[PDB]
């Protein structure tokens, strides 16, 4: 079964700026992530970038462009999984 190996840690930027989140895997997966700012998924956008690495051994979440407006609540979701943290603007 499938578990976090590196959660997702808070991250301090300033806007804008951009912020960057990781999250690390036992096992791989790449169909059934969702990054999450607060509730709402991420809309991939030139100001918000997913990838991830390995063959979904690693996942990232890169924002650019933050107002302190943007402060909120990272989500990232994987099957069953889930791992957060906090993003602070400014």
């Amino acid at each position: 079964k499938n578990t976090v190996v590196r959660g997702l840690e808070n991250v301090e930027a300033l806007e804008g700026g951009e912020a960057l989140f990781e999250c690390q895997l036992s096992q791989p997966e790449v169909a059934a992530h969702t990054w999450l700012l607060d509730d709402e998924p991420v809309r991939t956008s030139e100001n918000a970038e997913v990838v991830f690495f390995e063959n979904g051994l690693r996942h990232l979440l890169l924002l650019k462009n933050l107002r302190p407006q943007d402060s909120c609540r990272v989500t990232f979701l994987a099957g069953d999984m889930v791992t957060s943290a906090f993003l602070t603007v400014r």
